[PDB]
């Protein structure tokens, strides 16, 4: 209710809004690379599964 | 009730009415800038929220 208090509130809000958030692009790239890894491993397993019914890999 | 007293009253009124009030343009500009800051932060949060339902930012 005092013009000093509101100015201090504005200053503290400006201080708090400048917090450095963590990097997110690399964080998501981690998940993307893990997805690629899992896909490759599952593809290897599926290919070796196919090599059981017949005696040759695809093509 | 004396012409001297009324003149002194006028002098004191003139003295008191000349008080330098604080600057207000900058005071309001502080709130405007804080509003801009909060809007930007909320926009960042909303964009990262959108990036959850789908896998791309708007446009």
């Amino acid at each position: 209710f005092t013009l000093i208090e509101l100015l201090i509130v504005v200053a503290i809000i400006g201080i708090l809004a400048a917090i450095a958030i963590p990097q997110f692009a690399a964080y998501r790239q981690k998940a993307f690379n893990s997805a690629a890894e899992s896909d490759l491993k599952n593809t290897k397993t599926n290919l070796e599964s196919y090599y059981s019914e017949h005696q040759f890999y695809p093509n």
